[PDB]
């Protein structure tokens, strides 16, 4: 794990019904824990489902952790790890993505597996009307021998409301590594830029480590 | 819709990292709401969790409906309907399923996607400690034009137990339809036979609607 590494990425999943891959390319700097991407729609364009809900499946070896802190990420190479996540929205829709993280060079690939179900047709992912997510507290706790993390998530609707999303988290280590105590990620999450239909989309990530 | 129809379907999915495809074949009699099939694990063998999550996402145009419920998705043939589903296990195992059924000819053709995630390593499904689902009631009911089910459901462990899952599921007709009112439909579902690691297997539902 090098002070700047490069990031590559495709992801395939299924929002109600509708298809789409989307790849990614962009750059990090693991010990700064921010990291820029670069995200192209090549299948499904246009997406009709509010493209925030994806934003937070395109590494958690991107966080810049304190010394007094375990780093689960950064230990796992090179080997590598994989997590698996459900988002269970407020209003019924429920999303499950995973990621294998794999590590050969001097980038960070990503395998990516995206599915979202029971969008209500009228709520503000189907109808297009989130404007961020706010930032939020990844609480992290060790169980049955591996790293899960938990969040309270909410997106800052078109209106000024907010739509709450519950994530839990189960990163999986591909080898033995030394444990961590409980302790939180803050995050600081972003789309900088985009193209009208977000089939051009340019993402940012600050993480923080730290203990309360 | 005859008084014999048969059934083919192709699954893919990933249940916690593992990739598996599984066909099947098989007939119903969507009038007496009863249907069988033979499924052959195609790719992923052996599967690592316990078939039992599955066999439900493996049609409620199989369900006898009596005079005074409209039925939803008799109806909606031939051009069709899909559904989605999430899957919350009390554990945390969350899944997410959909099916696309076609009608052509005779045959009921189904496409479908499931993705589990986030069941803990020594629980039920990843130690394959189930037995079956115990019989249940689904809820159905109209929401935003559309149809939805909700049933509590239960699968009996090993050890007389038993784990509870959460079912939620959006019906959507692919043309308008007479909308039913609150009713149920009862489920049996059973696994008549495998061979030893699940890559044969045959599954029979028995499902009736009434109104309590």
């Amino acid at each position: 794990i090098k002070s700047d590494m490069k990031i590559k990425l495709r992801m395939e999943g299924t929002v109600n019904g509708h298809k789409f891959v989307i790849e990614g390319e962009g750059e990090g700097k693991p010990y700064e824990g921010t990291q820029t991407m670069n995200l192209k729609v090549k299948e499904g364009a246009p997406l009709p489902f509010a493209y925030d809900i994806l934003t937070t499946a395109f590494n958690r070896v991107f966080a810049k952790y304190p010394k007094d802190i375990p780093d689960y990420f950064k230990q796992s190479f090179p080997e590598g790890y994989s997590w698996e996540r459900s988002m269970t929205f407020e209003d019924g829709g429920i999303c499950t993505a995973r990621n294998d993280i794999t590590l050969e060079g001097d980038c960070f690939f990503n395998e990516i597996r995206f599915d979202g179900v029971n969008f209500p047709p009228n709520g503000p992912v189907m109808q297009k009307k989130t404007l961020k997510w706010e930032p939020s507290t990844e609480k992290m706790y060790v169980r049955d021998g591996v790293l899960m993390g938990d969040v309270n998530m909410a997106l800052l609707l078109e209106g000024g409301g907010h739509y709450r999303c519950d994530f839990k988290t189960t990163y999986k280590a591909k080898k033995g590594v030394q444990l961590p105590d409980y302790h939180f990620v803050d995050h600081c999450i972003e789309i900088l830029s985009h193209d009208k239909d977000y089939n051009n989309v340019k993402l940012y990530e600050h993480a923080v480590a730290h203990s309360g």
